[PDB]
């Protein structure tokens, strides 16, 4: 059965709603990004209407096979009637396709759905800026002062140097990306970029990142091992067995793996700055965990929330645990009391 934090009072709606089978009273089945946890249950088999982002419709069609019929795409930014209820999708910065959405209810009440999101001052000049929310159901991943990483920017400035470095150094160095869903692409995108290479990878990763819009794409990836020296591997196989496994594959083109694993978040946050990172290495293969994170940080949610001044807050990450429901009611009164609303 579905959760409350899943449902929109007042309408027919649900968000992120697929793996409690038939929903009693929704006539539209909202999908705020194509991550597994959020899609779980859709298949061909679906046959109730999907509202979602273009880039998440091409997804749910090569990807799940949902049938096209039950495909709603809306453009971001545009005013759009749902239902009989006003609608518009923001995007999240999140991964490719990720949409935030605002419902504008027939009483009058305004409700924000963050969906998965990493929060910037440039959300503060989107169509938010025009207007009061009453509700905000937030993505509150990071919502604890001890979750601090630096910028997409600043991450990926030291990927780029450091793959740079080592292959100029030894031509016959082999560079290795880690994925396991969307987002991230930027990791291996810029990468190949220095090194200029084309990404290469298996015939399902193509595909995928065929769906995402992406200018110039067939100009940047392919499904031709031997001519990239930027590989894509699925993240289970970056370890040294999983990459000495690989290394034997290439035809003794190469003689050194420098490999990446982004993750989110991690305890080494607390103590080493990211110049400072340094990797795990054994023999001819190395390892780095890059923090490239695509949710908020604590001081970008705070800020987010700080300016938007909801009324109520409804976390939609975390909401398992008394003592997580705790602390996240704590730092939300903190939040209003300090900005005074
Ligand atoms: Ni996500």
């Amino acid at each position: 059965t579905c959760p409350f934090y899943k449902k929109i009072p007042g309408t027919g709606f649900t968000v992120d709603a697929f793996q409690y089978g038939v929903v009693e009273g929704c006539t539209a089945y909202f999908l705020t990004h194509f991550h597994s946890d959020h899609y779980a249950g859709l298949s061909k088999h679906f046959t109730f209407p999907v509202y979602c982002s273009e880039i998440t419709g091409n997804l749910l069609k090569n990807k799940l096979h949902v049938q096209e019929q039950y495909i709603h795409p809306l453009p971001l930014d545009t005013e759009c009637i749902v239902n009989g209820v006003k609608v518009v999708l923001l995007d999240a910065n999140h991964c490719p396709g990720a949409v935030m959405i605002l419902f504008y209810l027939p009483n009058g009440t305004v409700i924000l759905h963050t969906g998965d999101f990493r929060a910037d001052p440039s959300m503060e000049r989107s169509l938010l800026a025009d207007q009061k929310v009453h509700m905000l159901y937030l993505d509150t991943t990071y919502c604890s002062p001890e979750y601090t990483f630096p910028s997409q920017q600043e991450v990926i400035r030291f990927a780029i140097n450091t793959a740079f470095e080592a292959v100029t150094l030894n031509p016959h160095a082999l560079v290795v990306c880690g994925t396991y869903s969307i987002g991230k692409e930027k990791v291996f995108l810029a990468i190949a970029d220095v090194l200029g290479s084309k990404v290469g990878m298996s015939q399902e990763k193509y595909k995928t990142l065929q769906c995402l819009n992406i200018p110039e794409i067939n100009s940047l990836i392919t499904t031709d091992m031997c001519s990239s020296l930027v590989h894509l591997l699925p993240m289970m196989q970056i370890n040294f067995k999983g990459l000495q496994s690989h290394l034997k594959k290439c035809g003794g083109k190469y003689n050194q793996i420098l490999a990446f694993r982004p993750t989110g978040w991690t305890h080494s946050n607390k103590f080493t700055r990211i110049a400072d990172v340094i990797p795990q290495t054994k023999g001819n293969i190395s390892i780095y965990g890059i923090p490239y994170s695509e949710h908020s940080s604590y001081l970008e949610m705070k800020r987010f929330v700080q300016w938007l001044k909801p009324q109520k807050i409804i976390p939609t990450v975390n909401v398992g645990t008394w003592k997580s429901r705790s602390t996240m009611e704590k730092y939300f009164r903190e939040w209003k009391l300090e900005a005074g609303y």
